């Protein structure tokens, strides 16, 4: 039977409260900017490393308009580069001023039916899902990007328009699930 289907457009924000290794805890529903971009990521994925610059630049450009939140759900026991301490250093190295949260149990990633890094979920003022997928069409190499999908969706929403009708699924490495946490995806 159908299992682990992606979160459909117009689906309400799935709230969660998680800690940021730099200090404090954050609840997804606490951010009150018009738009909210939730990004599942990590510290070592080449797809995240090649697109984090753009993500931070977007967050900077949209301060007060689009709230950004990064979430690392990776099994850091198996992937030390994704440990909480490494998260703080990664945020420092890339100027990630917005919250970068640890999803230790991986239940937030599971609830969002997330599969890769980076994978973005953009919610509107009514906190309904308007865009879900890739940051751009070549996360690993900025010099090869031909479309800035996330930027396009944000700008469309800012103009009161609908983001591109053609779905642009996330491009990146798979989330590193803990033993026994691997999602069983079934198309029917």
């Amino acid at each position: 039977m159908l299992q682990y289907p992606e979160l459909p457009l117009e689906s309400p924000l799935i709230d969660a409260e998680l800690p940021d290794p730099r200090g404090g805890r954050y609840r997804l529903s606490q951010f009150h900017e018009p738009l909210l971009a939730v990004v599942f990521m990590c510290n070592h994925c080449p797809y995240v490393k090649g697109s984090i610059g753009e993500l931070v630049a977007l967050a900077e450009r949209y301060r007060g308009k689009v709230a950004f939140v990064g979430i690392n759900a990776n099994d850091y026991e198996k992937y030390p580069e994704d440990a909480p301490e490494k998260m703080a250093a990664f945020a420092e190295e890339h100027g990630i001023f917005f919250p970068y949260l640890l999803d230790e149990t991986q239940e937030v990633a599971k609830a969002y039916r997330a599969l890769r890094t980076p994978e973005v979920f953009l919610f509107d003022e009514r906190r309904l899902l308007r865009y879900h997928g890739r940051v751009n069409d070549n996360p690993k190499d900025p010099s090869k990007v031909q479309s800035h999908d996330l930027e396009a969706a944000i700008e469309a929403l800012l103009r009161g328009e609908e983001p591109p009708l053609k779905e642009a699924p996330a491009i990146g490495c798979t989330i590193k699930w803990r033993p026994g946490n691997e999602p069983e995806v079934r198309i029917g």
